[PDB]
């Protein structure tokens, strides 16, 4: 989970630890599933990786998702445990502060307004604006901000 | 429910059919208890029109919360048997379109994210902007667009 492998060769995701870079699960998946060649100089299987990923995060598929469909499409992202911090394209994490934070969901995944409240309110104590990721049972993305008037 | 009254002594709420207005419960509840005078030109009370709004509508005080936040705010709206159609101020509903649609809810009341998408497609359907009100214990209303990127 912590990879001795420059920054940017794994898209600048996770923890840039100086020595290491500290991963997340779904992050690293995408970066297995887009790097082959990294896959090996590291000989970890997305076999095992997806394994630890559910059972660590509720949202695992969600998450990776989301991270992938960022990244594609040329955004900088951060797992940051519950939120994906989202970037500009071209900056690199922690440099500056993120633009928004993004909830990673499914429709299907049950929810309260109260729930809601409580996950906006948590970005708000943080500063930043939010965004709610809502991934289909495709894995594509759709991308809604939320904000009190 | 129908009220041989002019419109704007009712706030502009509910729909101007003209010889009357026909209003709703939540809406109609508000206007007793802020027009006495009108209370007994009407000789109804606000114990029967209670009693048959949260038979029909699921969310009954939600609306009447957030239509009397919105009026007394100086909004003008109209509640649409869905969604609260909110005008700026000075506007007479259906003179122009309103500038939301709002959803009125209460923090406790379940969702699937899957509902929040059907509810903001809906408004989306609609062609305008979409705004949850959230009602808390107390009866105080809160605001958030919810706008897809």
């Amino acid at each position: 989970m912590n990879l001795r492998i420059p920054w940017k060769e794994v898209y600048y995701l996770g923890y840039n630890m100086g020595n290491y870079i500290k991963i997340s699960e779904p992050e690293l998946l995408f970066v297995l599933r887009n790097k082959p060649q990294i896959k090996d100089r590291l000989k970890l299987d997305e076999k095992t990786i997806i394994k630890e990923g559910v059972k660590k995060y509720k949202n695992f598929w969600e998450i990776y998702y989301t991270v992938k469909d960022l990244i594609l499409r040329g955004y900088r992202v951060r797992f940051d445990g519950f939120f994906i911090e989202l970037y500009e394209k071209g900056i690199i994490p922690g440099t500056i502060e993120q633009d928004y934070l993004v909830y990673p969901v499914s429709g299907e995944i049950r929810m309260t307004w109260g729930e809601l409240l409580d996950i906006y309110n948590k970005a708000i104590a943080r500063k930043s604006k939010f965004m709610l990721a809502i991934v289909d049972s495709e894995g594509d993305v759709t991308y809604y901000e939320f904000r009190k008037l």
